[PDB]
């Protein structure tokens, strides 16, 4: 059985900032770190984290005074930094640059009173970070998933309205969306595109690749991972039976019995360590030397803020 890996696949910038971000607060100021949700979605990453001390809470009123405070990857609504903020807490903040530069740009609308339309999942903390930024009753801001959530939106003025993002999206599907906005909205103001980012974007195409060859795609990433469940749902649309697993204990043996090529890739939140697990177990299962496809290359990189080097 040939063994393919797509490429880029795995951690991200923003993924690897963060993770750095936390580890390095456990090395300076020692256990307990809290974290304000899952730093990332990997329940390998945050199992670790937590095992070295990081204490992983959904709201503010779970941390004690004097304590460090770091929010997570994804985001946090003003509120949420607000009330941080009147806190005694030392706050460092993970959120990943390119989801601070969409939050800046509902912000922005915010001030004006005109209205913003995000296009996300409900519920994701990204969109709670996002919709979060924006607190002008003149104005509004709205949530759409889907085109039919597009036909059934009504607003105070369309005149003066935007939209925005969530990072990790389908780029096909938020492409629908879009169109539907446009064609409801003619005047309605965006990015050239949109607001998935390199990362999201890039593994799409990989897993797009790998899916042409493979009958079998594993995605390693965890269940509540939005961009890793994008990757299979691609693969599967695609045809291709293709599975999203946390680790090497999750194949069942069936998934690939008989089949000639089986591919892997891993979401922007899954360590490498899970990948060369999975390798070694699809050996085990029959695979030959894994196989990288050839492809794009990425160069971000962002780093860690100061008072945390
Ligand atoms: C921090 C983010 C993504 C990295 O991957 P993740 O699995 O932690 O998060 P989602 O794909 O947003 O669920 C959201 S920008
Ligand atoms: S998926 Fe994109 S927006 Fe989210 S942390 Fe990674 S680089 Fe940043």
């Amino acid at each position: 059985m040939q063994i393919l890996l797509a490429n880029p696949r795995g951690f991200c910038a923003g993924v690897d900032r963060a993770i750095s971000i936390v580890e390095n607060a456990l090395a300076i100021y020692g256990a307990p770190i809290y974290v304000r949700h899952e730093v990332v979605h990997n329940r390998y990453v945050v199992d670790s984290l937590r095992e070295r001390g990081a204490i992983f809470i959904e709201q503010i009123s779970e941390v004690p005074d004097g304590a460090i405070l770091i929010f997570s990857a994804h985001g946090v609504s003003q509120a949420v930094r607000n009330e941080a903020k009147s806190r005694d807490l030392t706050v460092f903040d993970a959120t990943c640059p390119l989801v601070t530069k969409v939050h800046m740009e509902v912000a922005r609308a915010s001030r004006r009173g005109e209205e913003s339309i995000l296009i996300g999942h409900a519920g994701h903390p990204e969109v709670e970070g996002t919709m979060g930024q924006y607190s002008n009753p003149e104005g509004g801001m709205y949530l759409v998933e889907s085109p039919d959530d597009v036909w059934k939106l009504t607003v105070k003025n369309e005149e003066k309205l935007s939209f925005m993002t969530q990072t990790t999206l389908s780029v096909d599907d938020t492409s629908d969306v879009i169109d539907a906005l446009r064609k409801r909205f003619p005047k309605i103001v965006g990015p050239r595109k949109d607001d998935i980012c390199y990362a999201t974007t890039n593994r799409q195409e990989a897993v797009r690749a790998l899916a042409e060859q493979a009958e079998v795609v594993l995605v390693v990433g965890s269940k509540n991972s939005s961009n890793s469940n994008r990757l299979a749902e691609l693969a599967q649309r695609m045809g291709k039976r293709a599975f999203l697993i946390d680790d090497a204990k999750d194949i069942q043996e069936e998934w690939v019995k008989e089949v000639k090529c089986v591919g892997v890739t891993a979401g922007a939140s899954a360590p490498d360590i899970l990948v060369q697990n999975v390798v070694a177990r699809l050996q085990q299962l029959g695979g030959g030397e894994a196989i990288p496809l050839e492809g794009r290359e990425e160069n971000i990189v962002f780093e860690v803020p100061k008072e945390l080097r």
